[PDB]
């Protein structure tokens, strides 16, 4: 409720601009995942309902129990970096699947909150984060919608700024028109 009773110290303004935001922290997070050398690839998808997913090929949000806290690295960092509690937050639903030791992870949450304990729900050859969420419509009570030309403007950028990943954004929100932007620069 930190994030949630003042928005604006957070992100910034619950506006279109702050709507926006929420996509770059939580793409900032799978680029430093491939600043690291450990990821090569992301995706970012605008869903039916302007839901967003964000995908990457990382080494997954680690899953094992931190000894202090007494609860799974992903739901430490996703509840409290700060910037993925933040998204959560400001989301009235955050879906977290994690690639990581040939196993499938997922957690959801509501306004931040876990609505149940990290689960295994599959096994995979695979490593990767892969977040979904849809953004809160009691905070952002301007627009939920989101500009893809806004996106794709930094997108651009980004892959641009970190030569060799491969930022794919693909618009499904009305699947009888499904445009898709791949950027990827050696230089
Ligand atoms: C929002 O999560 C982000 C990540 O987001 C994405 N998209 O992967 C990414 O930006 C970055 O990801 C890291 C950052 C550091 C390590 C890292 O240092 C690793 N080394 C380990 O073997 C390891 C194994 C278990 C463990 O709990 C930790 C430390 C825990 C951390 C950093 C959450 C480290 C590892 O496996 O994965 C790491 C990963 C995936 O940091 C997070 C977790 C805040």
């Amino acid at each position: 409720e930190a994030a949630r009773k003042r928005p604006g110290m957070y992100i910034g303004s619950t506006s279109e601009r702050g709507l926006h935001h929420l996509v770059w922290e939580i793409v900032d997070n799978s680029i430093d995942e491939a600043l690291a050398g450990y990821a090569n690839q992301i995706e970012v998808v605008i869903e039916k309902d302007n839901w967003i997913k964000v995908t990457d090929n990382g080494r997954g949000i680690p899953v094992d129990i931190q000894e202090k806290m007494g609860r799974p690295a992903v739901e430490v960092i996703l509840t409290v970096g700060v910037g993925s509690s933040v998204v959560n937050a400001l989301s009235q639903d955050l879906e977290v699947y994690v690639h990581r030791n040939e196993t499938i992870y997922h957690q959801a949450y509501k306004k931040g909150v876990p609505q149940f304990d990290l689960k295994e729900v599959g096994t995979t050859d695979k490593t990767g984060t892969v977040i979904r969420f849809k953004a809160d419509g009691e905070i952002f009570t301007e627009t939920t919608v989101y500009n893809y030309e806004t996106l794709q403007q930094r997108i651009r950028e980004l892959a641009f700024l970190n030569k060799g990943i491969q930022i794919t954004l693909r618009d499904e929100r009305d699947e009888e028109n499904v445009r898709e932007d791949s950027y990827h620069y050696e230089g």
